[PDB]
């Protein structure tokens, strides 16, 4: 017995196939398409070469009088431009009538949507047409290939060599394509240059003092200096044939990157310090400090920069430009070029005399690091204390339980650690006893043994015994010293509980208990339904009496919608999330008919109901909720996740009034530029709509939409609009205004900078990342440490609980 095969070959797409005819395009055809697309909502930002390519994908369609083109209520896919004849319209089976030059079905280019009108042909007329799939696919291909071409051209430009991978990708998105006709001047001699040009196609002639010097082709570039200095152009460059250039202006580069020269030297110094066996062990913040504080100096060629015994405060040097030679008395040790460095032994032993000599081999630039520079940046006169301090800090800043404590709290915790020794065979912890110490291995190896079964071996910088800080319980496993000379850092529970305060302790006490509880489906009892894909049940775990949420999703509903890859990806993202303001997944389950997600139960209600109870937010209330979202979003962007559906509906409050981001169905791990149109229209960024690619920046746009809601009340774009097209039009072209009762300069500026249409110029989307938002004057009185450390009073704490109402899982 064999199954038959069976739909979707009888829509409006199949109707257009019947009317399709072949037609070679004339000059009258292309020009007529170019004009209609340039006036259209999606294509008005596009250049001529993109519009020309799109214009070639237009198909020709022929209609006799009485033939239906579009019917009302049918799902729409094509966009049309009337080539000849008249076409009547029926608004609710009744309105307009339009002929050559006009267009319709614009919304179809963006999204699959029901047709408003129904257009019948009045006379023997013809249409130019294109389908959504082809249109979006074409924009995707134009943008992707443009970016990749421009990226490999950036790699050939030597002034950008010391940019990082992320920084090069950033400046690639700052490239503007510029097309030039034959005989057109690209740059003129004596003009003050602020633009770097790279030839993509064509040829240009270089003239100096009216004399023909040379010809530039694909891959040639000029104006490197124009990105650094403000000087006269050295030559006049005129296009010889039709020519395309990628250009980057200094103005946009300074927005994207800041001072290019500063960034390059910072990167050289930062990479040099990361090769040092001493400077390796310090944090990125400390290395950026050393880089930003180092004395930078130029020296001439064949110059003794440092000479045995005559050196005073200088302990370390990094070559930024040129070359120097390192000597010990008369013996040559080596040549240091860009990014190489010297002085480890003098950094470690700052009182010992300088015995080396550094002589320049050519004109050079050097970064000098002194005793004062080290003390100020590494925060101590003693270097071994600093190293020791940061070794502990690095380890605890990775752990959930310590990393959201404040800098004061974290510093008190680090100072409290003491050292103890153990020999081969010693039990550091014995299974059974009630523990009270947390351990970090400084030197040696230890075995973890649970119920006589070796679980794993831990070594230098691993940690154990964490739960004893939160709970008074018996120890679940023993920890035995593998070898002699084992040394641990340790801190006692009692000190941790002095440092930490009530709210944060309760958060950790609840979270770790529920996380670590091994839960089976046998052991759960449904209490009530709290959400209607599938259902969300408030469940109760009988052995521990801990309460959870259990989201159930129909396995048959997933197969029928081809969400098999998407549910795997949702699980993967939802599982990795470990942040206090993001919902925490405990476990997943699988059976014959369902996929289950078991999460923490969130009891404080929805954010969308909190803001309606509070009304328009005060500055501190808006700071609190926006700040919370910022930290959650920042967490995700650090892991290359774009959330894509940020809105108050997807944010719950916990018992304490702190927020939890939920619903990761729209989230994606970004690998390059994303193109699929996903989200809630009122919150969707313009770069999602326009279809030329996007990444993590879309969440920062939505953040500005949310802030506007909080302070002003209504949505900034499309507030009183149901129809999706008109919402999108307002997002793309509408004027951003504020009510008469919103006047706070810092609130207005932040909303304006967050709702910048160009993602490249949007606050938070430059080199400093979220730091620019966090340091914005709007947050000037806001303590980010206290937010994450649960030390702020929230705007709203609820009196009771409120709720709405193959595969490896």
């Amino acid at each position: 017995k064999k199954k038959a095969i069976f739909d979707d070959f009888t829509g409006e797409d199949s109707l257009m196939e019947d009317h399709l005819e072949l037609r070679e395009k004339l000059s009258e055809d292309i020009d007529m398409i170019k004009t209609s697309l340039k006036n259209n909502l999606v294509c008005s930002t596009l250049n001529d070469n993109e519009i020309l390519t799109l214009s070639n994908y237009m198909q020709f369609f022929v209609f006799k009088s009485g033939n239906l083109v579009i019917k009302q209520g049918e799902k729409g896919s094509y966009f049309f431009i009337i080539n000849s004849g008249k076409f009547d319209v029926y608004v609710n089976d009744k309105v307009k009538t339009m002929g050559k030059g006009s267009s319709f079905g614009e919304a179809a280019l963006i999204h699959n949507t029901q047709r408003s009108a129904t257009i019948i042909a009045e006379t023997d007329g013809t249409l130019w047409g294109v389908q959504r799939s082809t249109f979006r696919a074409t924009l995707k291909q134009l943008s992707n290939r443009n970016f990749n071409e421009n990226r490999t051209f950036i790699d050939s430009v030597s002034v950008f060599d010391m940019l990082t991978e992320a920084q090069k990708n950033m400046i690639t998105n700052a490239c503007v394509i510029q097309n030039f006709k034959s005989g057109e001047t690209i740059v003129k001699q004596g003009d003050y240059g602020d633009v770097l040009y790279i030839l993509k196609e064509g040829k240009a002639t270089v003239y100096i003092n009216d004399e023909e010097i040379r010809v530039l082709e694909k891959g040639s570039y000029f104006g490197e200096r124009a990105l650094l200095y403000d000087e006269p152009r050295s030559a006049t460059i005129i296009a010889k044939e039709p020519t395309a250039c990628a250009s980057i202006c200094r103005k946009l580069l300074n927005i994207v990157l800041g001072n290019l020269q500063v960034v390059l030297f910072r990167n050289i110094m930062t990479e040099a310090l990361q090769q040092s066996e001493i400077f390796k062990q310090f944090s990125g913040d400390q290395l950026n400090d050393l880089a930003d504080t180092a004395i930078v100096r130029d020296y001439p060629a064949n110059y003794n920069i440092l000479h045995k015994d005559k050196v005073k405060s200088v302990k370390y040097i990094i070559v930024l430009e040129g070359k120097v030679e390192l000597f010990l008395d008369d013996t040559s040790i080596g040549i240091l070029s860009r990014g190489m460095s010297f002085g480890d032994q003098y950094v470690l032993n700052q009182k010992q005399p300088f015995k080396h000599t550094i002589k320049s081999l050519e004109v050079c630039k050097i970064a000098l690091i002194t005793e004062t520079c080290l003390a100020d940046c590494l925060g101590n006169n003693n270097i071994d204390a600093s190293i020791d301090y940061n070794n502990k800090k690095s380890i605890i800043k990775k752990m959930y339980i310590f990393r959201y404590l404040t800098d004061k709290q974290c510093n008190l915790l680090i100072e409290a650690f003491r050292t103890t020794r153990y020999e081969e065979g010693d039990y550091i912890i014995q299974e059974g006893e009630v523990g009270s110490r947390f351990y970090i291995i400084k030197n040696g190896e230890v075995e973890i043994v649970k119920n006589k079964k070796r679980l794993r071996t831990l070594g230098k910088n691993d940690y154990f015994g964490e739960r004893a800080l939160l709970y008074d319980e018996p120890r679940t496993a023993s920890v035995i010293s593998k070898v002699n000379n084992v040394e641990c850092w340790f801190v006692d529970k009692s000190v941790f509980l002095q440092i930490i305060q009530g709210p944060m302790l309760a958060h950790l006490e609840e979270r770790i208990k529920m996380q670590d509880t091994k839960v089976e489906m046998d052991e759960l009892e449904t209490e009530r339904i709290i959400g209607r894909f599938g259902t969300v049940k408030l469940v109760h775990h009988k052995p521990t009496k801990i309460r959870y949420a259990l989201k159930c999703v129909s396995k048959r509903s997933i197969i029928n919608l081809n969400q098999q890859n998407n549910i795997k990806l949702e699980r993967e993202i939802t599982a990795e999330n470990d942040h206090p303001f993001i919902i925490r997944l405990v476990r997943t389950f699988k059976d014959s008919k369902y996929f289950y997600f078991l999460t923490e139960l969130v009891t404080g209600g929805e954010l969308y109901d909190a803001i309606r109870k509070l009304g328009l937010l005060s500055k501190s209330q808006a700071q609190f909720y926006l700040g919370s979202i910022i930290l959650a979003i920042e967490y995700l962007h650090e892991r290359n996740i774009v959330y894509r559906d940020l809105k108050p509906e997807n944010i719950l409050l916990d018992k304490q009034g702190y927020v939890k981001l939920i619903d990761f169905g729209c989230a994606k791990k970004v690998q390059g530029r994303a193109y699929t149109l996903v989200g809630t229209p009122h919150y969707m960024a313009p770069e999602v709509i326009l279809g030329k690619g996007y990444g993590c920046t879309v969440d920062i746009w939505a953040l500005g939409i949310c802030l506007y809601e909080f302070i002003c009340g209504p949505l900034p774009f499309g507030n009183d609009e149901e129809d999706q097209l008109e919402i999108f039009r307002d997002i793309l072209t509408g004027q951003l205004t504020f009510p008469d009762y919103v006047t706070d300069t810092d609130s207005i500026n932040l909303m304006k900078r967050l709702l910048c249409r160009l993602p490249q110029g949007r606050i938070g989307c430059s080199i400093n990342g979220f730091k620019d938002i966090k340091d914005h004057p709007f947050f000037s009185n806001f303590n980010w440490d206290k937010l994450a450390g649960r030390l702020l009073d929230p705007p709203l704490v609820s009196k009771s609980e409120t709720y709405a109402e193959d595969i490896d899982f």
